[PDB]
């Protein structure tokens, strides 16, 4: 399976100078139970955000950069390399990656943050007339999570 794997809020934004715009542990958790044993597929810049793969699941940098090492990482070079990868593999960001990847994958799993936040870094533009809906589940509110949030599960039609 080839999915997306995205937090977003109302304009799209995915990012603010190489951040995260939005604190939301809740959607950390989602990340976590969907892609724990699975594969993450994410571009360099976005590795970099992070700075260390993600525990307990196979983390993959695509990137230009022969040199490129990281303990804990596979690197990948090619668009088509995605396409060998054994088992669920969820693209992982960011721009440039969901840019290039939204029209080949089977699936979008989508946490919508209904908020607008500053933003340098967005999601590509998509319709619901390409996407069914397969499950829709509201985020719950909390002391640690203060922003109205939505998990989309979207299937190609
Ligand atoms: N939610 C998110 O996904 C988050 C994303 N961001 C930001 O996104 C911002 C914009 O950068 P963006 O380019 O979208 O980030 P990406 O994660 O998509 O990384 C882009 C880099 O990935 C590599 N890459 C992408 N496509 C190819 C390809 N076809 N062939 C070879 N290498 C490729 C290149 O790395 P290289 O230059 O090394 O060759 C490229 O510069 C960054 O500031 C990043 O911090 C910030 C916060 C969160
Ligand atoms: C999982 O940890 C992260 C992941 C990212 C990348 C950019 C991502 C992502 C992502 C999220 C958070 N949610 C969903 N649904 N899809 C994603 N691709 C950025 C910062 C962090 C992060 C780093 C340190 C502390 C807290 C968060």
């Amino acid at each position: 399976t080839l999915s997306i794997l995205v937090a977003h809020d109302l304009q799209r934004v995915i990012g603010f100078e190489n951040q995260l715009p939005w604190h939301l542990p809740n959607d950390l958790k989602h990340v976590k139970k969907l892609s724990t044993g699975h594969t993450l597929v994410m571009g360099r810049k976005t590795f970099e955000s992070i700075g260390k793969p993600l525990p307990n699941r196979r983390n993959v940098v695509l990137t230009s950069d022969t040199s490129f090492n990281v303990e804990g990482v596979d690197v990948i070079h090619s668009i088509e390399d995605i396409y060998q990868l054994p088992g669920h593999v969820f693209i992982f960001g960011g721009q440039t990656l969901y840019e290039e990847m939204i029209d080949k994958v089977d699936d979008m799993y989508i946490t919508v943050i209904e908020g607008k936040f500053r933003g340098d870094t967005f999601f590509p533009p998509y319709t619901f007339e390409d996407w069914e809906v397969a499950s829709s589940v509201e985020g719950k509110l909390d002391e640690k999570n203060t922003i109205p949030h939505t998990f989309l599960h979207l299937i190609r039609k």
